[PDB]
Order: C-alpha cells, then sequence, then structure tokens
C-alpha cells in the first residue's frame, strides 16, 4: 500500500494516492486522519503532518477511490501495518481527494 503525494510545488505536499496492485487511487477527506498523515508523511521520508487540507486543493484525481479507510494508530512506520475499516455508505466524488503538507 505503497503512498505518493502528486501537484505539489515540493515533494513533501500534495494530493495524496496509495498504490493498490497495479492502479492508484485517491482517498476522500471524510476518510483520512492526523495519524494517517503522519504515518504518510514519515514513510515518504517528509518529517511529519502539519496539515490536512480538504476539497482537492492540489486539484482533484482521476480513477480509483479508495474504499477502505486506513485507521493509524500514529506510530506504524507504514500505511501497510495500519489497520482498515469499510468507508462510510456511498462513494466520493473526485472534488473530496484529501492532501498534505508535511514538514520536518
Amino acid at each position: 500500500r505503497s503512498p505518493r503525494l502528486v501537484g505539489g510545488d515540493i515533494p513533501c505536499s500534495g494530493r495524496v494516492e496509495v498504490q493498490h496492485g497495479d492502479t492508484w487511487g485517491t482517498v476522500c477527506d471524510s476518510d483520512f486522519s492526523l495519524e494517517a498523515a503522519s504515518v504518510l508523511c514519515r514513510e515518504l521520508q517528509c518529517g511529519t503532518v502539519v496539515s490536512l487540507l480538504g476539497g482537492a486543493h492540489f486539484g482533484e484525481g482521476s480513477g480509483q477511490i479508495w474504499a477502505e479507510e486506513f485507521q493509524c494508530e500514529g506510530h506504524e512506520s507504514h500505511l501497510s501495518l495500519c489497520p482498515v475499516a469499510p468507508r462510510p455508505d456511498g462513494t466520493c466524488s473526485h472534488s473530496r481527494d484529501v492532501g498534505v503538507v508535511c514538514s520536518t
């Protein structure tokens, strides 16, 4: 479940995308906590989360949107070690794809 950030002006900010199989999915901003954010930033060697950004701030994505939520405790070294749960009833639009600004 490898992460990446895209559309930022520097590598440690952007829209969140996480790989599953040979495709990448975006993450709805109803579904991504500060602790999930912290694990992602750590995983990419970007320090820790400063901010979550909603409403397709770095632009909306296309394609798949993750159907499970990453229910991270906060100290996991990878998103793949985080517990997982279904997202609430329904699908999101890409207009609600989440982003982050990580900092050291």
